[PDB]
């Protein structure tokens, strides 16, 4: 019974919540007292839990949601394709992961993942996302975006505790939302490349992607691989080795060589794209 779980009932204190839809691959969350979509940082978008079950029956949405500020002391780390088929942690950094930070625990809405809800701070020398090579993922937020509750508890684990973070550190990569400012343009311009399927030649279609990155970023080749290694056309072999480098890297270089213009945001140049959209 969702409503008699800890975790939710001090989130139920919060009037920060969204109900969403699938569409496609994405979770698109909406505002629960009009059923229109929602601003992650306008307040007056969001309702409490009582809406939002309302507004989830109202317009038949696919679960409830909870949107992060800086305010508020939850911090949301999410532990992606980390299960196996019988709801088990196939992964090991995964498993480390929850034997060092205990707390409110449920699995994603696909299945295959976990949601962590913890009462703290993030340390503020890690990234957001971190990709690791088998397939899994950690990804850290405490404001600015919105997370689905489920309900649907890992481990008996349904209390939100207060805890240090700085084990994260383990795990999370160290740093020293404007890739996803060119990540957004790019799928709104329609350049953002479908996963391939049957007949496709793959490492074409990297060239012709590299082409509009070098573009978009403007030849940041970093940038570029960066926004590559988040894309549907990545792989194992962007990193074998090749020559004296990787496929990836040599690819990256070549079209960073080939284009001839570049996107400026003070000239406001979207049209000057030379590739036409997917």
């Amino acid at each position: 019974m969702i409503m008699e779980i800890p975790a939710i009932k001090a989130l139920s204190r919060y009037a920060q919540w969204v109900i969403w839809k699938k569409e496609r691959d994405t979770k698109i969350p909406y505002n629960p007292n009009n059923g229109k979509k929602a601003s992650s940082t306008d307040p007056l978008a969001w309702g409490d839990i009582d809406e939002a079950q309302a507004g989830l029956v109202r317009y038949g949405a696919n679960g409830l949601g909870f949107v992060l500020t800086k305010s508020d002391p939850f911090v949301f780390i999410d532990l992606d394709h980390v299960l196996d088929e019988n709801k088990r942690v196939k992964c090991e950094w995964a498993r480390q992961l929850l034997k060092e930070i205990k707390s409110y625990t449920e699995i994603s809405p696909s299945g295959d993942g976990l949601h962590v809800v913890v009462s703290g701070k993030l340390p503020d020398y890690i990234k957001h996302k971190t990709k690791f090579d088998d397939g899994s993922a950690l990804e850290v937020y405490e404001s600015g975006r919105y997370m689905t509750i489920t309900g649907e508890v890992f481990d008996g684990r349904d209390d939100i505790k207060e805890l240090d973070l700085s084990i994260l550190g383990e795990f999370a990569e160290h740093k020293i939302l404007d890739d996803e400012a060119i990540i957004d343009l790019m799928k709104r311009k329609g350049q953002w490349p479908d996963a391939p399927k049957d007949g496709d030649d793959w490492s074409s279609l990297d060239m012709s992607f590299a082409n509009r990155l070098a573009f978009w970023c403007g030849k940041d080749i970093e940038r570029m691989d960066r926004i590559f290694r988040q894309s549907p056309l990545m792989r194992q072999k962007w990193d074998r080795p090749t020559a004296g480098s990787t496929y990836g890297r040599i690819t990256l270089k070549k079209a960073c060589d080939f284009v001839d213009s570049v996107y400026d945001p003070a000239l406001r140049n979207e049209s000057d794209c030379p590739f036409e959209p997917y």
